[PDB]
């Protein structure tokens, strides 16, 4: 579990949003697993805006951060999870690292402020549904 808290904006993996995001949504997509409700009170985060291959993620079932390497931005096949079947995800980036279902919504952050939630896992490799494009995220 776990959210992006920027402005007055919720940003959480579709697959976990609740029935209070949907009433209150501003925002989704499932070919990303993104969704974006709204919120009553300002958030503490800040959204890189970079083209950053090197951060640091929270991983909840080793209750630990791990510096990592990621690739930037693609499309790719992920193979079914507990939450998802087989399917392309958009907008996704890969490290190596240790990644369960319930490790979704930890952060991606590097030196300009949060890159993504972790969204996918298996074998070997974390995935991060990326949150740099969304500029209208900073404002309004
Ligand atoms: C829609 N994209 C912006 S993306 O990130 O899924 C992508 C797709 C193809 C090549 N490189 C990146
Ligand atoms: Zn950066």
């Amino acid at each position: 579990s776990g959210a992006i808290y920027v402005g007055n904006y919720r940003v959480v993996n579709r697959h976990l949003a609740t029935h209070n995001d949907w009433a209150n949504l501003v925002w989704e997509d499932s070919s990303r697993d993104l969704l974006v409700s709204s919120t009553t009170a300002q958030g503490c985060d800040t959204i890189a805006r970079c083209d950053c291959q090197t951060g640091v993620y929270y991983c909840s079932s080793r209750r630990k951060h791990y510096p990592v390497s990621f690739s930037k931005p693609s499309l790719i096949f992920v193979e079914a999870s507990e939450y998802y079947p087989a399917r392309y995800q958009s907008h996704l980036m890969l490290a190596v690292g240790h990644s369960e279902p319930g490790d979704c919504g930890g952060i991606l952050r590097c030196q300009h402020g949060v890159v993504g939630i972790v969204s996918t896992g298996g074998n070997g490799l974390v995935g991060f549904a990326d949150v740099r494009d969304l500029l209208w995220l900073d404002e309004e």
